[PDB]
Formats: C-alpha cells, sequence, structure tokens
C-alpha cells in the first residue's frame, strides 16, 4: 500500500580506465543513504543495481512540493586501503519519478575529477507501490 522510489543505476561510460580502482555509487534521499556494490572500474563500468527508498504517500507529495533532490555520489574505491575519493555527482529529482512512461537517461557527471573524460551514468527514476 505504501510507495517506493526505485533508482535503477544501469551502465556509466567515458570513464577512464583505472585497473586498481572500483567504482560505488552512494544515493542520498530524505537522510538514508544507500548504496551499490563496488564495479570496475572500466571506462563503460556496468552498476545493474536499483537503490530503494520506501516512503509515505503524504511524506512523498511533500517532497515533491518543496523539489527535493536525490543526490548521488560517485567514488573510486581502493579495494586495498578501503580508501574512497568523491569523483563526480548527478542530481536526479522527484517530478521525473511521476512519470508514467519509464525511460532511462544519461546523466553527465557534474564536478567530475576526470576533467577530460565526458563521464556518464545511464539511470532511471520510478515510483513502485508495494
Amino acid at each position: 500500500d505504501q510507495l517506493l522510489i526505485v533508482v535503477s543505476i544501469l551502465e556509466g561510460r567515458h570513464f577512464p580506465k583505472r585497473p586498481k580502482h572500483m567504482l560505488v555509487v552512494e544515493a542520498k534521499f530524505d537522510g538514508e543513504q544507500l548504496a551499490t556494490d563496488p564495479v570496475d572500474h572500466t571506462d563503460q563500468p556496468e552498476f545493474a543495481t536499483e537503490l530503494a527508498w520506501e516512503i509515505d504517500r503524504k511524506a512523498l507529495h511533500q517532497h515533491r512540493l518543496q523539489r527535493t533532490p536525490i543526490k548521488l555520489q560517485c567514488f573510486a574505491l581502493d579495494p586495498v586501503t578501503s580508501a574512497k575519493e568523491t569523483i563526480g555527482y548527478i542530481v536526479l529529482d522527484l517530478r521525473t519519478a511521476q512519470e508514467t512512461k519509464q525511460a532511462p537517461k544519461w546523466y553527465q557527471l557534474l564536478s567530475n575529477k576526470y576533467t577530460k573524460f565526458k563521464s556518464e551514468i545511464q539511470i532511471s527514476i520510478a515510483l513502485e507501490t508495494d
């Protein structure tokens, strides 16, 4: 009876190949942080993960009104030291979560640490009941 905000993180492209590193996307919405598994830091990383927040019907509409974003942070993870370095960010908003036809979009990393690379991550956002 109560909803989920479902953020599907599919694939990246135009990343540098970093053989000793992994990629992790963490997402924050309304003070709850979620994360993907580490995936190989290739030029075309494959996340293939759904991040989901359960939300109240009432709480959802208050979030739509004040324009509450979902912020995705991308990290390069060193699997030896567990050290994470921020590489860039993606801002999603909840109004496109309420689109009757679902279609994945390419989102450029903002404040991209890899300055010469036009790194992009393909993401869908949707609402699901129960």
